[PDB]
């Protein structure tokens, strides 16, 4: 079908600190030449549950996919709960080509280290909320197709930075809407 | 057909202060698993529409619909203003199923009282910008299924909260995007 | 097809400053009642592609349409460069009918000149970022409709305004997701 999602429930699926700490909520609707993308990300368990004055402002949640548009095992996100959307759920079988979901090469090419500074356009850059509270902004940053980890054909990635002090609070954040250019169509 | 709209006219059909003072602009548009909506407010009459020192600087207008994703007459958008699309208008039959578009429930769960803190992916918060003018920050809240006000199934919610004096002008707030993860597909 | 755009390359095609001395990605894609639209802007060359403490610090993209929906040649955007999608170019025939892919004059009516002061709904207000540095922002006005230059029927601007001091810097923005309502469906 026309959506790739983690599912809307509340399992934790993720890694900010360590493994399965988090629940990445993230669907990636096809919408033609375009993917309408809307994210958002909870710390279940671990440092980022209860932060501290130390706890770093800088978390990167990396999508790694192989050539087929398949979600690489070294990927934040746990492969299991990962898959094309049926009811509530995904689909049965695990490796279903997504090439039409990835990220257009010519709009947001790999880099090339010796420049060592892509178009600006691989990237949206925009603020989320902590505690879905106006005063807390959390800044969101999605590149597209920046990593090179584990030979990965494409990537998304979702960085949140902060200088605020959430110490003693939950990392949770508003959801975020989004689009990019496909690779096919 | 795939859009829920209020019409693109400017005929009153919303309650800031008192009834049909305001026009809600918003259209909701499916695309399989989300739907992508566009939503703008203006004050035609009363407080809104030429504002004091003292007016309240917290506007939440309420869309409550029932278990078939129809909007409940206790809400602040009017009925008769709210329809699928045709042409620039809407359908002449009132009471359509509207379950497709309406937030997914798993993602979006309804609160329960006790915890009195839900999932920050429930809310959207950004800011829009009074009479388009690139100073007059206007922060945007869009909740969704936060509401229990007269047994609602379902609610979208969007408050207009600011801080600076906007006193002697008219709400009328720029138009914002935004998408959400729907019950059905 | 359902996209209209610039294709994804890096091929100056617009004006900033001077004749094609800039890229502007755009892509439209048609979701019924909504166009969801995605856009960023880089100087490849002249006053743009290296600022100074003097640049004018206002940067105003046209797109004017006529009422096949055909953009006019006085646009900044070069037609030879804007077209229906075909793999990652654009069909060969020149002159498609894009009605569906207008901004909706009912929605976003243009100016009548005694008011002096439209809706805002017709304007969309937002931050991208220079360089995709989160300390950068460039404030992105769109607005639909609002021109009258050359007896366009309709009109698509972004206007890029800032303040910081972005000298001995390449004008170069994080991308940008929007929608609006259409004309047709
Ligand atoms: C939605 C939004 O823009 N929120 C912003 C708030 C509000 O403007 C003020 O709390 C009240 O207006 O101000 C900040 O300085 C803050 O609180 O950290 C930045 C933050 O991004
Ligand atoms: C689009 C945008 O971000 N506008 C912001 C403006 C501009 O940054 C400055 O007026 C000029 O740069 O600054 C604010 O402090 C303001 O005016 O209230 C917050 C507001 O949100
Ligand atoms: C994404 C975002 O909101 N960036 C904003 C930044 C960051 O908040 C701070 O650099 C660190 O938090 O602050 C500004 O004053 C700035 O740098 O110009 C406004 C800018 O829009």
């Amino acid at each position: 079908r026309r959506t790739l999602w983690t599912t809307p429930d509340t399992s934790p699926n993720c890694k900010m600190s360590t493994e399965k700490d988090s629940k990445l909520t993230l669907t990636l609707t096809k919408c033609g030449s375009q993917v309408l993308g809307n994210v958002s990300l909870l710390a279940v368990t671990g440092e980022y549950h209860q932060m501290t004055a130390t706890t770093k402002k800088d978390v990167k949640i990396s999508l790694l996919f192989d050539e087929n548009g398949i979600l690489l095992p070294s990927s934040s996100l746990s492969k299991d709960y990962w898959n094309y959307r049926s009811d509530d759920s995904i689909v049965s079988q695990k490796y279903n080509n997504a090439v039409p979901f990835m990220p257009n090469l010519t709009a947001y090419p790999k880099p090339s280290a010796q420049n060592a500074k892509n178009y600006s356009r691989t990237k949206i850059i925009s603020n989320v909320y902590l505690g879905a509270l106006t005063y807390q902004p959390v800044i969101i940053t999605i590149a597209f197709n920046q990593e090179t980890e584990n030979g990965c054909a494409y990537s998304i990635t979702f960085t949140f930075t902060w200088q605020k002090d959430y110490s003693a609070q939950q990392f949770d954040v508003t959801s975020f809407t989004f689009s990019y250019l496909t690779q096919e169509n």
